[PDB]
Parts: structure tokens; sequence; C-alpha cells
């Protein structure tokens, strides 16, 4: 290719008074940016045509954000993200507070709780019909009309930017919904767009494909490929039906993305959660997950939002296990630049697992297994979100090893379906070990406390949901509360009447905020009130905690007792957590201290059941 003559298409639709600042930035990233580029289209007979018509949209785009994110792109620091003040919350929009504005007007409730960090589920244009709870996207430049228009989208985020609030959105770039502008193209026999995804003459291909790989939806939806009557062909449908696969091997699919993305960042979401990001890049004979150019087109985006919209950030999802997620955050040449961000989902079945087997030493094992967090990168640690619970993940540590012995994944997936004697889980199983739904209040007891009126089983419930919390706040990154966990709200069996939703059990843990139960948040003596409390606690030590910035170290020191869990951050903090029901210390001996106690120390520290207490070493 020709460097100044790519340059130059993408300066150009630049305005003078900002080309500087752009220029700069497209310089010292430009190169990744190409090389991602060339290694994944380099070899197509188009390749320097779209190259050059594409990086002059991305200009354009580039000169179209408004001043205030340009400015927020010039003055935030790397790394922001990673602050101890960094406080996530994870809800719909709809289930929230009905509308975007509606979201708006709920900000003094965010505030009051420390939310910095607010990730606000699928609201772009959906598929009329199911729509997999807006993850099947029919349009990502437009917000969803009965959640509002982009004018709404607009104000919101600018009420919460300065709330300082910053808005993490889906950006589901694995696939469209099947009624998208480009499939209803492709419907219509147009080949240009009919490429856009992975179709097929016969069932040839899909065969072969199928042989290698797993399935999403084993038994709701066998629907991993379709035969679709309009296109004539069998389209790759990796989840429902009617969400197609897009075909990232064809430029024009990425240049479209990249453009689509840059356009919410304009619309002034911050942060991007890269939905199902692990399935990006088809090649047979392979899982068809994290392969190697699924990373190099994840670089090739952080490339792009390098120049033009610094401020953002991209979190990778991928449900997978533990020895696949650190490379989202890039590797060897690209380490530090691919994703700032991944949902530690290895962390959090891990941290359930412990719960009902009442083994600290589980955690321990996935703390030591976690390797050191690059350069401006962080964990988003969480206890429950808007899935199901994938168990699957943890077998690799379900097998043992030196320090931890064996566990069972399938008695813990029991466990919390209650289809064993004695637990205090109430979940389901979703779609053998695979899944379990389920708000997390329903599957620490709380809810089954409620359920017999027993105040001993309610408190102690209460301990076991504030215990999985601590761990997430402990964490080096963004600590996403999920909708209600906050007041300890229960399962929702509403959707089971539901011809619309009956079908899918994930709608047990979605339920619609409770704002009746919220304002009972004030009452320290209600349920609510309690959790709430136990919670802001614990949210407000960790803000005060420089140790727990993403840029300190995360450690675990070995135990010998197996209920115990010790976690480090940096060289002055430590959190001590005692998952079983008996009350127990752990000596200082044993940790190599001897001080301080947050939110005195001489001695070991007795931790009470299901406790945790945390402590400043010396
Ligand atoms: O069983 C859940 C299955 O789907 C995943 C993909 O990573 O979930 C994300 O993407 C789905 C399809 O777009 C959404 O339905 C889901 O809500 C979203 O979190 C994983 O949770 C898991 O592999």
């Amino acid at each position: 290719i020709d460097p100044p003559a790519l340059r130059a298409a993408f300066a150009g639709p630049l305005d003078p008074q900002h080309a500087e600042v752009l220029l700069s930035r497209y310089d010292q990233h430009a190169s990744r940016l190409l090389d991602a580029l060339h290694a994944l289209y380099g070899q197509r007979a188009d390749y320097a045509s779209w190259l050059a018509q594409w990086l002059g949209e991305v200009g354009d785009i580039a000169r179209q954000r408004p001043q205030a994110l340009q400015t927020l792109d010039s003055t935030r620091h790397a790394g922001w993200f990673g602050q101890p003040h960094m406080l996530g919350y994870s809800a719909y929009a709809d289930r929230f507070a009905g509308t975007l504005q509606g979201v708006a007007e709920r900000v003094p409730y965010l505030q009051e709780l420390g939310v910095r960090y607010l990730h606000l589920l699928p609201f772009l244009r959906a598929r009329a019909g199911d729509n997999d709870g807006g993850f099947a996207v029919s349009d990502y430049g437009q917000v969803e009309p009965s959640l509002g228009s982009n004018d709404d989208l607009v104000a919101l985020t600018s009420r919460l930017r300065e709330a300082g609030i910053s808005l993490c959105a889906d950006f589901v770039l694995n696939h469209t919904a099947d009624d998208h502008a480009w499939a209803q193209a492709a419907r219509a026999g147009d080949a240009r767009y009919l490429d856009y995804y992975h179709h097929f003459a016969d069932r040839t291909v899909p065969d072969r494909y199928e042989a290698t790989l797993g399935q999403v939806f084993p038994h709701t939806a066998p629907g991993n490929f379709t035969w679709v009557d309009d296109t004539a062909q069998w389209m790759w449908t990796t989840f429902y039906p009617y969400q197609w696969d897009l075909n990232w091997s064809n430029p024009a699919v990425f240049g479209d993305m990249a453009l689509a993305m840059l356009r919410l960042a304009n619309l002034g979401v911050e942060a991007f959660r890269l939905d199902s990001t692990a399935y990006l890049w088809k090649r047979i004979g392979t899982d068809c997950m994290n392969q190697s150019e699924a990373h190099t087109l994840l670089v090739a985006l952080r490339a792009v939002t390098d120049i033009v919209a610094p401020a953002v950030v991209m979190k990778a999802q991928a449900i997978v296990p533990m020895t696949q997620l650190p490379p989202y955050f890039g590797s060897g040449v690209d380490e530090g630049h691919e994703c700032h961000l991944a949902y530690h989902s290895t962390l959090m079945a891990a941290g359930w697992s412990a719960l009902a087997l009442q083994r600290g030493d589980i955690l321990h094992n996935v703390i030591a297994h976690s390797p050191p967090l690059p350069r401006h990168c962080a964990w988003l640690s969480y206890v429950r979100c808007h899935d199901d619970i994938g168990w699957n993940v943890l077998q690799h540590e379900a097998c043992g090893n030196a320090a931890q012995p064996p566990f069972s994944l399938r008695d813990v997936a029991r466990f919390y379906a209650n289809a064993v004697p004695g637990s205090y889980a109430r979940g389901e199983s979703f779609q053998g070990v695979h899944g379990t739904n389920g708000m997390a209040a329903a599957l620490a007891g709380i809810q089954a406390a409620q359920e017999a009126g027993d105040a001993a089983a309610l408190a102690v419930a209460v301990d076991r949901l504030v215990l999985l919390y601590a761990i997430a706040l402990a964490m080096p990154g963004v600590p996403l509360i999920y909708m209600g966990d906050e007041l300890a709200m229960v399962n929702d069996p509403g959707y089971r009447d539901d011809p619309h939703r009956q079908h899918e059990g994930r709608w047990l843990h979605r339920p619609a905020m409770d704002w009746q139960l919220a304002a009972q948040r004030h009452d320290a003596k209600s349920l609510s009130g309690t959790v709430y409390r136990r919670l802001r606690g614990l949210i407000r030590q960790r803000a005060a905690l420089g140790a727990l910035a993403a840029d300190q170290a995360l450690a675990s020191i070995a135990l010998n007792d197996p209920r115990v869990f010790a976690l480090t951050r940096g060289d002055s903090f430590i959190a001590l957590h005692n998952f079983s029901d008996q009350l127990l210390d752990v000596e200082l001996a044993a940790i190599g201290v001897d001080g301080w106690t947050l939110l005195r120390g001489d001695g070991s520290i007795v931790l009470p059941p299901y406790g945790v207490r945390w402590l400043q070493r010396g």
C-alpha cells in the first residue's frame, strides 16, 4: 500500500482546528491498524481500494465527534476505568426505568449507589417479534423506538457524563437480526449484502463445521445453522435462528462495523461490551472460537478507537476457560493493544462454586492462575448478570491440582437447581452440566429464607451474598453490580405465564426494577436496606484504597485451611474470606502480617461464618 496516500484519505475530512491532534494519534497507531488489516484482508484484489475509501469515511466520522467528547479524548487518563472509585451497574433500560428518558430521571439513584459505570443492555433497534432480549440487532445506528430516540441517548450520556458515569453499551458484533437492513437486502437478492454473512447453497459446508462446533442452545435451539427461504441458503446462526453470524472475513463487514462503533461513541457511549466476541472468526476444523484472527480483528477495532475516540473502552465477553481469557488483552506485539477489559467469568463461576462447596481453596486457585494484567487492562468482575451461569468454563479447575483437590461441577449445578436435599438455593437448569438461571439473592439462600419466614437463615444468606460481592469489589478493574442485587431482589416466575417468554428460562432473573423495594433502602432494618447498606460499605471503602487500583498487583495467599480465601492487592491490602458456615480464625503467621482493619490487628483474625474482613497489612 501507500502510507502517505492512506494518511491523506484519513485527513482531509478533518477540521483544520482538530486535524493536528488526530493526525498525531493516527501516526502512532496506524501501522498496527494496517498490519492487522493486511493480515486479515491483504491478499484481496480490492484491498488497497477498500482501505482508502474506508479510511476516508473513518476521518469524516472522526470530524463529527462532538467537541465535548473530543475534549474528553484529550483529557482522560489511560487506565481511567481501573481507578478505585469505579463501580459498575448493569440493567435493562426498560426493566429499570421504562425508557431512556426514564433512566435519565433515575441517575440520582445510581449516584447514591456510587455508580461510575452504567451498562445498559441492548437498546438499539431489535428484530420485530422475539429478539433475544434485544440481542438480535436490526440497526446499530438507531435506538429502539419503544426505548426512545437517538436524541434521548445523547441527552442520557450528557446527563450521565456530568454525574461521572460512563455508559457501557453492547456492540453485538458477531451477528445481526435477520431483519437488519443487510439481511433484508440479502433476502431481496443483493449478492453484495448476502456476502455480509455466512451462507451456503448446500448442507455440505455446514455438516463439516458442525463436526467440530459446540452448541449454545442444545435444547432450546440446536440452531447453529438455519435454512432461510428468502436467501435460498443455509445461514450460520450460532444463537437463535433469527440471529445471523456476520462474515468478518469480508472487509466490507469490518469497515461498516468499525464505523457503526464510532457512531455509537459519537453518541456518547464510552465502553463497548463486545458480546459473543469469541465467535467472530470462522475456520473449518476448529470450534471457531478464540481464533487468532478474532484477536487481530479486535486489535484493529482498538487501533481505530485509539486514533478517533481514545476516551472509549473495549470489554471482551467470551465465556471461555481461563487460559483463553488473557489473550483478549492482546498478545506479544499486540499486548496491551486489544481489549481494555474482559469479564472474569471464571472468578464469578468459581465464587458460586466455592460457596456451594464451602471451599475457599477453589478461589485461591483461580487467583493464583490469574496472570498479572497488562498495562492499562483490568477485569470486569461480577456476581450475576442477565445470563445463565456457565459452569463448564471451570472444567480444568474442577480436575484439581497439587494445591486444590477436585470438585464436582455437576454437584454444584444440582445444588443451585435445588435438585438436591438441603439446598438454600432456588435456581433452574438451563439447556449433563451446562448452566443455571436465577437471581443472586435466589441462589444465595435469601429467597428460600423469605419463603420460609426464617430470620436466622435470612441473615446468614445476606452474609453469603455480601461475601460474593466483596470479592468482586476487591478486584482490579470494574466490579459490575447486576440490577436489583443491591436490594436482594429474588426471581421472577412471571415469564412462565408468557407465550412470548415462557420458552426462555433466563427471564427468571431479569425482573423489572422494584422501586418500592428501592425506597426501603433507607429503612436500615429492612432486608433491602440491610443488603444495600452492607454493599454501600464495601463500595465506599474500596473507593478510598489506592491499593485496589487496577495498576496494583492481585495475588492470593496459599493457606492449608480449605475454607478460607485470602486475597491481596498491592502490598498493603488483604481481604480474608470464610466460605464455610463454621466460625474459625486465620493465624497472622499464615499470611505474614500483623496490622490494621478496614471499614487493630494483634493476633489471628476471627472470621464468622461466610464472613469477610478487609485489612491493611502491617
Ligand atoms: O447461554 C448464553 C451464551 O450466550 C452468551 C454468548 O457469550 O451470551 C451473550 O450473547 C448471547 C447471544 O447474543 C446473548 O443471548 C446473551 O444475553 C449475551 O450475554 C454467553 O452468556 C453464553 O455463551
